[PDB]
């Protein structure tokens, strides 16, 4: 996260984070029990994933391992469009205080709509730098007439666009498959923009959830 802040702890119970052993890869939202939500590009032979805690490393944290994974079926590795993916917990998360369900959308919010957007993905760029504890940063919805004039042809219908006019407020490397919450439910996950991260005027690319909720309830019960 570039220009944000360390999130108020125990705010954030449904968001995990994706490790190759114990180096941090990507972030990702807890749908229930035994199924978390993160980035197709985001795809691992084998996850180790952290719950409960916004700091990495915490010893009260748990670690579950999960082998079994998929992808929208309309994703492409080119454009990364429909970048959305399912992931399966080799065994259920204990859900408590700090380990809980995200709200998923049930309508779309329109632009303007301010949101917020987390992760311990690097807070600088070129420059490297991954924090230890979960960061946050406000962003708002930019319609897609408006960020078509950014991106052009690099703009589907299933993308969803946020930030801050002249600002660097932004996501970065390692923050993929977290959640950009607006008003309450899940509205984003972290996709994509450009690099060096936190350019002015350069949106952030999100993949808009309140279009997936009907693939990601029909893939849960495929596979549960
Ligand atoms: C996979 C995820 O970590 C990452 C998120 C991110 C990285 C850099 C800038 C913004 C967001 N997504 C990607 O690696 C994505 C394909 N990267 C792009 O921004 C490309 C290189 N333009």
């Amino acid at each position: 996260i570039i220009d944000g802040a360390p999130c108020a702890r125990g705010s954030h119970p449904w968001q995990v984070a994706l490790l190759s052993g114990n180096q941090l890869h990507c972030g990702g939202v807890l749908v229930n029990e035994r199924w978390v939500l993160t980035a197709a590009h985001c795809k691992m032979n084998e996850y180790t994933v952290h719950l409960g805690s916004d700091t990495l490393g915490d010893r009260r944290a748990q670690r579950i391992k999960a082998s079994k994974s998929f992808r929208h079926p309309g994703y492409s590795t080119q454009t990364h469009v429909n970048d959305l993916m399912l992931v399966k917990l080799n065994s259920q998360a204990r859900l408590s205080s700090m380990v809980k369900k995200v709200r998923l959308p049930s309508r779309c919010e329109p632009p303007g709509t301010t949101c917020t957007v987390s992760g311990w993905g690097t807070t600088t760029s070129p420059d490297v730098t991954f924090p230890s504890d979960l960061m946050c940063v406000d962003v708002k919805l930019i319609s897609p007439q408006d960020c078509t004039k950014v991106y052009k042809d690099l703009l589907e219908n299933s993308m969803l666009c946020a930030g801050i006019p002249d600002s660097k407020k932004n996501a970065c490397n390692g923050d993929s498959g977290g959640p950009l919450v607006c008003r309450g439910t899940l509205q984003g996950l972290v996709s994509w923009g450009t690099f060096p991260c936190g350019q002015p005027n350069d949106p952030g690319v999100y993949t808009q959830v309140c279009k997936f909720t009907k693939w990601i309830n029909d893939t849960m019960k495929k596979h549960r």
